[PDB]
C-alpha cells in the first residue's frame, strides 16, 4: 500500500511514534518519505547483499530474516516479508527497537542526510491526526 502523508502520520501516531525517544512525528514521516516513498512494498538491495524492506527500509543483516542474508542477526525476530504488509505494526515495532539502539534515527541514512536539521514539522502540517 502507498500511504498519503497525513494517512501515514495518523497511523504512526496511533502506533506510538510521535516523540518516541524524543523524535517528533515529522521525523518519522520525513524518513518514510525518503526511504520508501510511503510504499509498504518497497525493497532495496544493498552492495553487501543485504536488502532493505518496507516503509522504513529495515535491514536484513540485523533486524529481520529474509532467508538469503548470511550472518543475519534477525534482532526483531521476524521474516522480512512481514514488513511489506499494508499494516505497519511490525515495521513500527521493529523501528522502535532500532531507534532505541543508541544511534537513534541516524541509523536511517535518508533521515540523516535529508531530514535531520530541517523543519520536519512541515511533514505533518495540515493533517487531522
Amino acid at each position: 500500500k502507498v500511504f498519503g502523508r497525513c494517512e501515514l502520520a495518523a497511523a504512526m501516531k496511533r502506533h506510538g511514534l510521535d516523540n518516541y525517544r524524543g523524535y517528533s512525528l515529522g521525523n518519522w514521516v520525513c524518513a518514510a518519505k525518503f526511504e520508501s516513498n510511503f510504499n509498504t512494498q518497497a525493497t532495496n538491495r544493498n552492495t553487501d547483499g543485504s536488502t532493505d524492506y518496507g516503509i522504513l527500509q529495515i535491514n536484513s543483516r540485523w533486524w529481520c530474516n529474509d532467508g538469503r542474508t548470511p550472518g543475519s542477526r534477525n534482532l526483531c525476530n521476524i521474516p522480512c516479508s512481514a514488513l511489506l504488509s499494508s499494516d505497519i505494526t511490525a515495521s513500527v515495532n521493529c523501528a522502535k527497537k532500532i531507534v532505541s539502539d543508541g544511534n537513534g534515527m541516524n541509523a536511517w541514512v535518508a533521515w540523516r542526510n535529508r531530514c535531520k536539521g530541517t523543519d520536519v514539522q512541515a511533514w505533518i502540517r495540515g493533517c487531522r491526526l
